[PDB]
């Protein structure tokens, strides 16, 4: 109950929202059915529309009008945004040449440049070029300011997850808004776009920018607008707040537009009906910039023009139905559409079984347009698992498609021609970023980056300390003229041991066997002391950022950091030049595993465990195929280079090591490779401690990795070889799931050349993802600036076309 018979007189769009049952006048009162009786009349004025005309110039103030063209309007802060143009012979902001903003040019009393976030729903990245003829204001922001060719959304590429990721710097799994629709089993409550439960604060985790600001003494305009408040009024409200006295004026504001998304759903991303919505958004930007200029704030405010996700062509006929796969369709609840999430209809049904549901959805039709996953098997780059609100069974749906439970769901719910929600690597889901103002760079293009990074930068723009988040603070320093954040490298926590020869062959009883000169005996000794190390360890050794016990092991062809706790390398580093040759494993060495006399039997793996474990086989981190000489090849068979591998995974690994590394070395002019194991049994994206390992090689303390990574580095200038590179680096990485079957790849019974590379591409990763997963910190010794290295570590190679 609201006693809606109070009044909004002098309270219109008040910044502090008042406590029930007193009636509200804030920009969300409408959404809560709680505005005072006179809110429309006083606050949502519309008389005479939104623009000054010649005949209104110098009029007598009529308080009924939507905006004013009277003489006192500048001092009142409530002129129509085109007042000065119509009535004072001023030019529109868009018709002015752009001029570098070297320093903020702000009215007296401004403590810092204000930040205005202009967010547009469904603004696909290619709109910038394809709609450029009809978006002159946006194109001026873009060309004069700092812009990226696109910005990567988070998964799922829906509205609520992405806007809240913008506001927090957190993955949906950590902020809790994991879709537009959700069930939380602890609350036993549901969250929907329509309705009331979404207003409950217990859904919304992390700390959004407006709270970060408030807590640190920076005032914030309210970021949300009820849908029925028109755009022109949102802008006028913002411009009015900007006229408040110094002590009451916010420093951060957000505008939100539901366009072009709303139209895109109806007409497709490029439907001829889409030109008008883009025209109208541009007009709104025009109104803001003309209003800023009137207030002399156009060379003072930083403006961010940012989308939440793109939009793809999707029609009702491109719907796969679970009823064409499942006999038990009525025992499941599906969250449908551009992604699938499946749970049991009833928790009292103990005959519901996820294993058989997944199997019934796996590779059943030759052109199947979705792929089922247990959530923990999804590509790590999606970071979509560590939340009770994300169902165990997930469907990644092909771009352009929908998944639904039964055909009745679709035609008793063709309406739509566009949708979004797909994998955040998909080109059509990419969205936009432009920054314009004193704190951004002038006429600068920056590479594409992820939207999880923006919260840090918005905090920098406002002089705030960001709450803990998933951005990498400093990776977007290149966007900024000043206010950069100067990060330092994390301190190494554990220093390595450097063991020499300490054990005799006969002290080992591992059940391993192998069939195995003064010039070349000083030679082998120097290699084991680290003579070739500057060749194979190009960027310094990775730092270990947790407490552990490990050894550096040097060899002719590779260097490793060997964990005495996990009984295998944390990392193995090696360089393959363009000229290197692939050889095979000689017949007499096929099953060769050799004790490592630098490492105690007690801290080694044993061959007996693998013999006994009928499920588990083994692989090598440094590939024997790429040994530099028949004699160096013996190093590759050391028990300290060995890692546990399912036979099904060995097909993947062997193809990567035998074929792909050489291919990349040819294409990239040498590559440096760092590979290793990852353990993430609780799928939180973070390195497991030993007591978290759920699986071991049978009868042993050899822990089974959940994933294997590789980081592949070369020179960005591919005319220079990887090992002699004078400038910026180029990287691609992956985190391959360590699985006992290849069910994920529907083509796996074919030659590895038909499916393996496709799988690796799907599991492409950022170096930063691998950092979280291993507690390692890479690129410690380069000639590059740290901010540049941070940008490199956030890079994702996506394998989409242009
Ligand atoms: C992306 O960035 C984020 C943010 O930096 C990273 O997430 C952080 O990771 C930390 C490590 O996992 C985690 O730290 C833990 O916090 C516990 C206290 O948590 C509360 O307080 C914080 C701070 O205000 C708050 O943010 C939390 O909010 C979560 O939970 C509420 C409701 O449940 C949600 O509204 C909200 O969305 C958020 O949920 C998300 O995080 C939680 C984990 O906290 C997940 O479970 C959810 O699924 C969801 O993703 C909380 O309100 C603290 O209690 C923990 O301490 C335990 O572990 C330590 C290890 O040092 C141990 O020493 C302690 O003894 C303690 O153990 C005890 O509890 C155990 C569990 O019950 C039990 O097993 C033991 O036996 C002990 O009794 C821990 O320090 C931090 O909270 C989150 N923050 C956020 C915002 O998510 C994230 O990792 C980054 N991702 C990547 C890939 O890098
Ligand atoms: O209009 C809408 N839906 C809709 C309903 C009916 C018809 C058509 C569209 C609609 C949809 C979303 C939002 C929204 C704004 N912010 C704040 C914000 C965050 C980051 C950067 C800018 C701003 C959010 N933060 C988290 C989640 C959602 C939102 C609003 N909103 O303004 O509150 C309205
Ligand atoms: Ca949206
Ligand atoms: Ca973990
Ligand atoms: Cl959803
Ligand atoms: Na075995
Ligand atoms: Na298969
Ligand atoms: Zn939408």
């Amino acid at each position: 109950w609201t006693a809606t018979s109070g009044s909004c007189k002098g309270r219109c769009f008040e910044l502090q929202e008042v406590g029930p049952p007193d009636c509200r006048c804030d920009n969300l009162c409408k959404s809560y059915s709680s505005c005072c009786h006179d809110f429309d009349e006083l606050c949502l004025k519309t008389a005479r529309g939104w623009e000054c005309t010649k005949d209104r110039c110098g009029e007598v103030r009529n308080e009924e009008n939507a905006c004013h063209c009277s003489e006192d309007c500048l001092s009142r802060g409530d002129c129509c945004t085109n007042y000065q143009v119509v009535c004072k012979g001023e030019s529109h902001w868009v018709d002015d040449d752009c001029e570098e903003i070297k320093v903020p040019e702000c009215p007296a009393g401004f403590v810092r440049p204000p930040l205005i976030i202009f967010s547009v729903d469904g603004f696909r990245a290619s709109y910038m070029k394809k709609g450029s003829k009809v978006m002159p204001n946006i194109e001026k922001l873009r060309s004069c300011g700092t812009h990226a060719p696109y910005m990567r959304p988070v998964y799922p590429t829906k509205t609520f997850p992405n806007l809240y990721t913008l506001a927090t710097g957190l993955y949906p799994e950590s902020h809790g808004i994991v879709g537009n629709s959700m069930y939380d089993p602890v609350f036993d409550a549901s969250f929907h776009l329509r309705g009331r439960e979404k207003f409950n604060h217990r859904w919304w985790g992390g700390q959004p920018l407006w709270i970060t600001a408030t807590k640190q003494g920076v005032r914030a305009g309210t970021f949300f607008w009820s849908v029925s408040i028109p755009h022109e009024r949102r802008i006028l409200t913002i411009l009015q707040w900007l006229s408040l006295p110094d002590n009451e004026r916010p420093s951060v504001y957000a505008f939100y537009s539901e366009q072009p998304d709303f139209s895109g759903h109806k007409y497709g991303p490029f439907g001829p009906e889409m030109t008008n919505p883009l025209r109208e958004i541009d007009k709104t930007v025009g109104q803001l910039m003309d209003g800023l200029k009137q207030l002399r704030l156009h060379r003072c405010v930083n403006v961010i023009f940012v989308g939440d996700h793109g939009m793809e062509d999707v029609t009702c006929d491109r719907t796969e139905f679970l009823s064409n796969y499942l006999t038990n369709v009525d025992d499941i609840t599906l969250v449908p559409g551009t992604l699938g999430r499946i749970r049991a209809k009833s928790i009292n049904n103990s005959k519901y079984d996820p294993k058989t549901i997944i199997a019934a959805l796996t590779c059943k039709k030759p052109d199947q347009h979705f792929k089922p996953y247990m959530k923990q098997h999804l590509p790590k780059r999606l970071h979509y698992a560590n939340n009770r609100r994300i169902e165990d069974i997930h469907l990644l749906v092909d771009r352009r498609w929908h998944v639904a439970r039964k055909p009745l769901d679709v035609y008793k719910k063709c309406f739509f021609q566009g949708d979004h929600g797909f994998d955040n690597k998909v080109n059509s889901m990419q969205t936009v970023f432009v920054g314009y103002g004193p704190t951004f760079k002038y006429r600068t293009k920056v590479p594409p980056f992820e939207n999880i990074e923006l919260y840090n930068v918005m905090c920098d723009l406002l002089g705030l300390k960001p709450a803990p988040n998933n951005g990498t603070h400093g990776s977007l320093n290149h966007l900024l003229r000043t206010n950069t954040f100067r990060p330092t490298m994390p301190d190494e926590v554990s220093r390595p041991n450097y063991p020499g020869i300490m054990y005799l062959q006969s002290e080992f009883d591992l059940g391993c066997t192998c069939d195995d000169n003064k010039l070349e005996e000083l030679n082998k000794r120097l290699h084991t002391k680290g003579s070739t190390k500057e060749r194979h360890l190009l960027y310094g050794r990775p730092a270990v950022l947790y407490r552990t016990s490990y050894d550096i092991l040097y060899h002719t062809d590779f260097e490793s950091g060997y964990s005495e706790i996990f009984l295998m390398p944390l990392w193995t580093s090696y360089t393959i030049s363009k000229q290197a040759e692939v050889s095979s494993i000689p017949e007499h060495l096929t099953n060769c595993v050799r004790p490592d006399v630098r490492v105690s039997p007690g801290f080694s793996q044993n061959c007996l465990a693998y013999k006994n474990d009928k499920q588990m086989s083994y692989g090598f981190l440094f590939p024997p195929y790429l040994s530099s000489s028949p004699e160096a090849k013996y190093d590759a068979f050391l028990v300290t280079n060995m890692v546990p591998m399912y036979p099904a995974f060995k097909r993947v690994w062997a193809y990567f090591q035998r074929v792909l590394v050489k291919k990349y070395a040819s294409e990239r002019n040498g590559v440096n490779v760092i590979s290793g194991p990852i353990f993430d049994y609780n799928y939180d994206g973070l390195r497991d401690t030993e007591d978290e390992i759920k699986q071991y090689v049978e009868g042993s303390s050899i822990p089974v990795p959940t994933h294997y990574y590789s980081i592949i580095t070369s020179c960005l200038d591919f005319t220079q070889p990887a090992d002699k590179c004078d400038g910026p680096l180029s990287v691609s990485s992956f985190i391959l799931p360590h699985r006992p079957d290849n069910d994920e790849s529907c083509n796996s019974s074919e030659d590895e050349s038909k499916w393996v590379e496709e799988l690796m591409k799907m599991h492409t990763a950022r170096v930063r993802d691998i950092e979280h997963l291993t507690g390692l910190d890479f690129y410690r010794k380069t000639s590059r600036s740290y901010s540049e290295i941070l940008t490199l570590k956030t890079y994702l190679h996506t394998y989409e076309s242009e």
